DNA sequence: GGTTAGGGT
């Protein structure tokens, strides 16, 4: 079943629709910031203030970072693009170092989970919500 | 696995 992102909580198997605010890729991995317009108290507090950065927005504690390592790094690194809708289903979530809440998409998961991520299409109904939330911080 | 909310590869 499906949680809203103000809704999941740490070292639990979840599933969310989202929008892609940035991208990253590394040699290492490939890393998204998604959001859906909830808020969550362990999401790290991105700051309006910061001197040189492309984020615009949203502000606060209002997205989360995922790493994805291999099959899923080489899967979406050159797929999904900022902007996208995405749905992530039974993916799993840890704490980092500092505290924060992150999503991570681990190299040969069991088939059994069925963890995926996959695009969906921006005219799909059930991304309504994010689209209108969305209207609150803009 | 990686380090810390940039960079824009």
């Amino acid at each position: 079943s499906f949680s809203l992102l103000s809704q999941i909580t740490p070292h639990q198997r979840c599933s969310f629709y989202a929008q892609v605010i940035k991208t990253w890729y590394s040699d290492k991995n490939f890393t998204l910031y998604v959001t859906d317009y909830t808020e969550n108290e362990l999401f790290f507090p991105m700051s309006p203030y910061t001197s040189s950065s492309r984020w615009r927005g949203p502000f606060g504690r209002f997205s989360i970072r995922c790493i994805l390592w291999d099959e899923h790094d080489f899967y979406c690194r050159n797929y999904i693009k900022e902007g996208d809708y995405v749905v992530m289903k039974n993916v799993r979530t840890k704490i980092d170092h500092l505290g924060y809440l992150e999503c991570i998409l681990h190299g040969d998961s069991a088939k059994r989970y069925n963890m995926s991520i996959e695009k969906v299409d921006s005219e799909e109904p059930e991304l309504n919500e994010i689209k209108s939330r969305k209207r609150l911080y803009v």
